[PDB]
């Protein structure tokens, strides 16, 4: 179903939540390779979660499931908002500027938190 779709799209976040907060402590350590390797990780497992929940509002859609598509649409405005910040953050490891990367981490952080409760709301709607 749908509902299991969405429970396998969050374990895939919550995959990443783990390897980021791994990757912030390689960070402050300055293990730079480790890094690296975490970053490569976490863009696949966010082109992953990306790819299935579009997937899922899409069905929604096809459900004609109104309120779902409305908390699917918000989120995944959410998720481009963190995937933005991500990308800018993969660029100031780049380019070595440890107080862009420092700043960008806290942002999606602080983004991330921010959209729980509407993941939360999404598993019920569905
Ligand atoms: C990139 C991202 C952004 C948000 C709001 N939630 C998740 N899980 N991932």
């Amino acid at each position: 179903s749908v509902k299991s779709e969405y429970a396998e799209a969050a374990a895939v976040g919550q995959e990443a939540v783990a390897v980021f907060n791994t990757m912030k402590a390689a960070f402050q350590n300055g293990d730079k390779e480790a890094v690296a390797q975490y970053l490569a990780r976490l863009a696949s497992l966010y082109t992953r979660h990306e790819e299935l929940l579009n997937r899922i509002l899409e069905k929604a859609r096809r459900e004609g499931n109104k309120e779902a598509v409305t908390l699917m649409n918000e989120f995944t405005a959410t998720f481009q908002t963190g995937k933005s910040i991500f990308n800018a953050m993969v660029a100031a490891f780049k380019n070595g500027d440890d107080d862009s990367f420092e700043s960008y981490l806290q942002a999606l952080e602080k983004v991330t938190a921010k959209g729980e409760t509407l993941a939360d709301q999404i598993a019920k709607a569905l």
